[PDB]
């Protein structure tokens, strides 16, 4: 159970995001159901008042919660992979729009999960704001926990991976367009039961044949990190 707060721009944090320029759901309850409309951008997609105002190339560093601002993020049961995708805004995330910017599921090097290293990162996770058309973006950041993944929700609803998805308002400025977005994929859609990553027991198979969920990381793609960029503490 997690939720974003807000973003910071080239280390420099924008403020309380939530219902402003996050299309914030009610709660940090996961969405399960893979054929879901709540897939696209969580369980209330709307045009929410503010677009954060970013240039190719800045780092945009998601901040994720669970209760309270830099608490403990997201139970440490809920290891799993973080990806993060982008859509053109009149796309209100429908249809085939969604370009995958980031990818990191199981790292072989440290022995954790992203979402071991995002609880370390104070909920922190960045990508480089990549060199499409100026324009508004949806910025959708998708938490997968694998703890119940075991089995499919479509064969027992009270288990299944669960997604945290969060859709961040981003308008691009400042854009030499060297790498045009695209057509991507359709969330929902994207993920079924047969889907590679979706249907996984991390009790019984080892973290080292994990494979995430297709789509690949688009060749347009700039990279991220997950680490710490500002600390909320000196605020
Ligand atoms: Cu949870």
């Amino acid at each position: 159970h997690t939720l974003v707060w807000g973003v910071w721009v080239n280390g420099v944090d924008q403020g309380d995001g939530r219902n402003i320029y996050i299309r914030s759901p009610p709660n940090n309850n996961p969405v399960k159901n893979l054929t879901s409309p709540d897939m696209t951008c969580n369980v209330d997609n709307r045009v929410v008042p503010k677009s954060v105002p970013v240039n190719a190339g800045d780092t945009l560093t998601f901040e994720w919660y669970h209760n309270t601002r830099d608490d403990d993020i997201i139970a440490s049961s809920h290891h799993g992979p973080i990806a993060v995708y982008i859509a053109p805004a009149a796309s209100n995330g429908q249809g085939n729009v969604w370009v995958k910017l980031f990818e990191d599921a199981y790292n072989v090097t440290n022995s954790t999960w992203a979402v071991d290293r995002l609880i370390t990162a104070h909920g922190q996770h960045s990508v480089v704001v990549p060199h499409v058309a100026p324009g508004d973006y949806l910025f959708r950041a998708e938490i997968i926990a694998l703890h119940e993944a075991d089995s499919l929700y479509s064969q027992n609803p009270i288990r299944g991976a669960q997604f945290y998805i969060s859709c961040a308002q981003i308008t691009i400025n400042s854009s030499d367009d060297s790498t045009p977005l695209p057509a991507g994929v359709p969330f929902p859609g994207a993920y079924t039961d047969s889907t590679p990553g979706i249907q996984f027991n991390i009790y019984t198979t080892p973290a080292t044949s994990y494979v995430a969920p297709p789509p690949s990381v688009w060749s347009g793609a700039l990279g991220g990190s997950i680490a710490q960029v500002g600390d909320a503490s000196l605020e």
